[PDB]
């Protein structure tokens, strides 16, 4: 790899906290661009040395060189700063619309890294081995990519233009946020179908049984998740009902513990063997030519890492012939709210 | 290794579906035992040249050579007969009465291998790498000594003495054996407690929904699954609700679909945070120095890989703050239900 590269990817990874975002709000957006001067370059050389793994069958596709190109703009882009000075307002600004050129630039990172997949799936084929090994990359790299964004995302918000900070919520209202992903799903359920179910919706706050929940979260992460598990629950209702002139409703859950926040979503729309649950996280068998569903693109999968990301997950357990149970599971706190970052090292050159 | 372990050994398991055990039901009897003679000896020998991938400081404690101990005396046993008549009345049985001090002989291998758990955990400790190949090798052991304990039961009880084809139940009916299994974890918790939950149970037999939902199965394995389940479920709920007059209920649904025979319990105990779920499966966790529940013996871990032996599972996803449920997945059919055997090869050695 080149000089910089190298550089930058002996350095790990820094991974913040929910509070930190938070407690980070003038000499604010200089003590922001000095800490992304260095941690964007580490972030991107990091996940550049992972991609630099792959067999030369995989890195020389056109679709990875790509991705590539990409990632070295970027950090070429930001290397520009490192000796500039802070205090110089100009180059605060020049920083920023430097940013705003990077998110853009990789605005179609994800279906790119698709068609890798789906180059390999015909002409190296579609083994285990091989679906164990793209899942293992492309959980790290989109996770990577996740927090690169949420880490700009969180620059241009708050340094351009306060019960919002950039896209944290410090009192994001759970069910508020469940209803409206709801419609939004029902909205394109009646369209398609012209019947869509109604929405139930319980909470269960432990400690306080009858305050709202509420929770410090990026809300439209959770919208994200929420939307992706609404389709899909009423696409199956409507489909395994052709016959019932009722449609059973989708109801949800949502529990706030010590530690973990919980939203439980429920159908009824017929469930699916235990043996396709993983067919339905696997990016390689999700991969097909150009509403994707989940196994036909890599909304649940994606879901999943959004959870992860700060230190939660999302969970399916079907019943065949009944339905299926959605977990997302949160970090109740915003100290236990932690960025999971993969990191570039000898333990993950092993698993390749 | 001996020169029969190093025979026997290079066979691999073959490993028998649910209806061949049942085709299986005079001429039988001849049938089981020369079968037999050759399978009990390679199943023995494959997980015997397995403990010995263990390290020295695993393998030299005492626990483990009692056990290798014991396994070393059955396949002597057994090789006994390899010469011996099948036309002879007497040589079958003598086979009967060899398989059966075999099994009393191995009665007490569950606790032997915990003792030799807890003696590396306070000698060499307890991190999560140690954790991990123990849960491997467990795992493994103990699905090998549930497929070696049901080829001798089918036949000491089948020849020894049809609705019922030794173990094996061709019309089980699950709801039955979920009022047994609650019936005696109540009449625990009556006793210790004064106060147990009531059962609500609801069946979905999505082919034929008027129909009972009955299967082929080994009912003694689906009744210890259950019970481990409702004792745990029970204990939470009356421990979350000191408070309460009312003990919510626990509820079960029985799902019958193309594929799964699906049972969900759904406890209103309170829950655990996700973090603590793994700690609920590992062996290493759950040992302690001499009614006990999950987290603080091997019930939990050792119902699932009876779930697992013939191809099903067993997963918990808990609520902090709320519940739990856990779900038993079975393969609704006698084809599909088919043994699941570790065996030895160079894919198993390279995992130590
Ligand atoms: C409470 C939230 N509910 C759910 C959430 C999910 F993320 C997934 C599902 C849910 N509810 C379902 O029923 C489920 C499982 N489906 C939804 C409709 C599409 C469907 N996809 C399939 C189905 C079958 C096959 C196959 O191999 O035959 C294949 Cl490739 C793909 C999945
Ligand atoms: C529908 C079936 N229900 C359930 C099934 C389960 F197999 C487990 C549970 C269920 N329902 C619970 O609540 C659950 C999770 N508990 C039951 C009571 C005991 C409890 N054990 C513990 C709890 C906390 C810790 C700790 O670290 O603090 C530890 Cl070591 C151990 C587990
Ligand atoms: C396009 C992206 C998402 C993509 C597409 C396809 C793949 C496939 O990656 C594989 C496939 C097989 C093997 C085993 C092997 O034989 N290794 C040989 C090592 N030289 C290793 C890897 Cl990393 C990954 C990522
Ligand atoms: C008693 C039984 C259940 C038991 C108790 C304890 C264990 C612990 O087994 C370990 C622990 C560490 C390592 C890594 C290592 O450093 N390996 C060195 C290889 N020489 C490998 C194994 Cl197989 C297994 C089984």
């Amino acid at each position: 790899a080149p000089k910089y590269i190298e550089h930058f990817s002996k350095f790990s990874p820094s991974p913040l906290s929910m509070k930190q975002f938070l407690d980070f709000g003038n000499a604010c957006e200089k003590t922001s661009f000095t800490f992304l001067r260095q941690e964007l370059p580490v972030r991107l050389a990091n996940i550049m040395k992972e991609i630099n793994l792959l067999p030369d069958r995989v890195l020389s596709t056109p679709s990875v060189q790509l991705v590539q190109s990409w990632y070295v703009q970027s950090l070429l882009d930001i290397m520009e700063f490192l000796d500039k000075d802070p205090e110089d307002h100009r180059t605060l600004s020049q920083f920023t619309d430097a940013l705003v050129t990077i998110r853009n630039r990789h605005n179609d990172v994800v279906p790119t890294m698709a068609q890798g997949v789906l180059e390999y799936k015909d002409t190296y084929g579609d083994d285990p081995v091989s679906n164990q090994n793209i899942q293992y990359f492309l959980d790290r790299f989109y996770l990577s990519r996740i927090s690169i964004r949420m880490l700009i995302n969180q620059h241009t918000l708050i340094f351009d233009g306060p019960k919002h900070i950039g896209s944290i919520d410090p009192n994001c209202n759970v069910s508020e946020v469940v209803k409206d992903a709801y419609d939004m799903a029902k909205l394109l359920c009646d369209k398609y179908y012209m019947a869509s179910p109604d929405l139930e919706i319980q909470e269960i706050n432990a400690a306080n049984s009858k305050q709202p929940i509420h929770m410090v979260y990026v809300p439209s992460h959770l919208y994200h998740m929420l939307f992706e598990l609404f389709k899909n629950a009423m696409r199956a209702t409507v489909e395994s009902h052709e016959s019932s002139l009722i449609l059973p409703p989708i109801k949800v859950m949502v529990a706030l513990g010590e530690e973990d926040l919980s939203i439980k979503m429920s159908d009824r729309g017929g469930g699916v063997p235990l043996r396709k649950i993983e067919r339905l996280f696997s990016y390689m068998y999700s991969t097909a030519p150009t509403t994707p569903l989940a196994g036909f693109g890599y909304g649940l999968p994606i879901s999943r890492l959004y959870a992860k990301y700060f230190q939660g997950d999302l969970q399916l357990f079907s019943m065949e012939g009944f339905g299926t149970d959605a977990v997302i599971y949160l970090k109740a706190l915003s100290t236990d709210s932690v960025e999971r970052l993969p990191v570039y090292n000898k333990s993950a050159w092993r698993h390749y």
